[PDB]
């Protein structure tokens, strides 16, 4: 995965019932209220080799709608890419707020970067090169009550999802939000088999398939599956 | 329409969903909606199937999302704009803490009461204000006796599809700054995504104008900031920014 897409299938596949019903959303309600450099990150990365596996606009500004309803200041995103929905987390928050970014690649960071000093919210972010798991462990055993985070944006690794989940019900704050990309996976996890995937797709779509029922049956959580993107679970943890 | 207006039998749209199949919906719903759904909203929900007027009724997925937003900025005051059953309204009133009061408005209080018994039997028609009149009227007169200290968190719009600019025109002044005003169908299965649509009947075909008139409205509206949202028919959110 990011982190070939000549081997993928699912890249072309939308989850609305036409691509001029998609088209009619970004272009009435998503970019018109798209910030300048968001658009400049977006551009250069719908370039890129992974352009697929890109935030839409879309979905980006449902989550800055979220952060800004809830007065989220404290914030981690696991899985940047050339950080879309990162600068979208930082523009959201006020002027001294703070984000956690995690992710394994920062090369592909430095393709959005640019876009994110411009935008002056760069001071806001405290990047980290490195694989999630042992950064959230690390957390575990550091966080105190007083620093845990109103809200997590997962993104990174499709089959580690369940893995994450266990670490940022202990880190993000009672009432906060935990939010996984990608839980429909193009729509691919509506059956028990789909014929025609890449292996890594595969062990994605099975991923969310389990991990779909477990958040719908773990008590810890609130949860409330959007058919916005590829789909978007949010959680809200309950103790 | 339900409130007033023409038949049922003369929709046209009321068949369609805006995914890309009713496989994935019906995965949506019996893996992440039913099982979070309450009693009394399933209760509520399979008598209003059987209603004649069951297309309007807001899908258990998006009553979980609107239940999310609820609890995520933390609502105590809403108010409710078409009610029907009140799927919606029990939804609400569910999500809000035991002190958090409801103005609920819809034309017809019958639509109410059948789904009464089950929003009495959940426990929370103490939070519920319901007012049976035009939308209109009402927020007319409350924007004479609001407040500021009176303002709402939350509304949510779902009545007349054709009067949502009016709507919006007195909600904007009715909920606090920063508060959430959420406007249902906006995308109108699928039928504002073209200039011309075939074959609609006149309710319809003016609710489609209207909400592309809408969509394009807000979002070039600087008094909030939105959120249009491909869940159930579409759901815009709004923030109130001054
Ligand atoms: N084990 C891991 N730990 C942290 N990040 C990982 C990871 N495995 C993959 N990733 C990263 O997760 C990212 C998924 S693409 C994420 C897109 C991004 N959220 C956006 O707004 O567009 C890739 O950049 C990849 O480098
Ligand atoms: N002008 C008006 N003022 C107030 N309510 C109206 C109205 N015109 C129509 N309505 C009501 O708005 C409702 C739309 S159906 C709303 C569905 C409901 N919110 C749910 O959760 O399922 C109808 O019951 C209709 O009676
Ligand atoms: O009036 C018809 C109608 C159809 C679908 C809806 O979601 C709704 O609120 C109303
Ligand atoms: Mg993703
Ligand atoms: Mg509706």
């Amino acid at each position: 995965g990011p982190g070939s897409i000549d081997d993928y299938s699912l890249v072309h596949k939308n989850i609305l019932h036409s691509e001029d019903l998609l088209k009619y959303i970004l272009e009435t309600s998503a970019y018109p209220r798209e910030h300048e450099q968001l658009k400049g990150l977006r551009e250069v990365t719908e370039k890129h080799e992974w352009s697929s596996a890109l935030v839409p606009a879309d979905e980006g500004l449902f989550l800055s709608m979220l952060l800004k309803l809830m007065n989220a200041k404290r914030t981690i995103e696991i899985g940047v890419y050339t950080g879309y929905s990162l600068l979208t987390t930082a523009l959201a928050l006020p002027e001294d707020g703070k984000i956690t970014a995690i992710d394994v690649n920062k090369s592909y960071y430095e393709i959005g970067l640019p876009f994110i000093q411009k935008a002056g919210v760069e001071h806001k972010i405290n990047f980290i090169e490195s694989e999630a798991l042992p950064v959230l462990d690390q957390m575990l055993e550091e966080m105190k009550e007083e620093d845990l985070y109103d809200y997590a944006f997962v993104d990174a690794d499709k089959s580690n999802y369940a893995n994450y989940h266990e670490r940022l019900v202990k880190l993000v704050r009672i009432g906060g939000a935990i939010l996984y990309d990608n839980t429909l996976w193009y729509g691919s996890v509506a059956y028990p088999e789909y014929p025609g995937l890449h292996p890594e797709e595969e062990v994605a779509r099975l991923s969310f398939r389990n991990l779909n029922t477990f958040l719908a049956a773990d008590p810890r959580v609130e949860i409330s599956q959007v058919s916005i993107g590829d789909g978007v679970t949010i959680c809200r943890r309950l103790y």
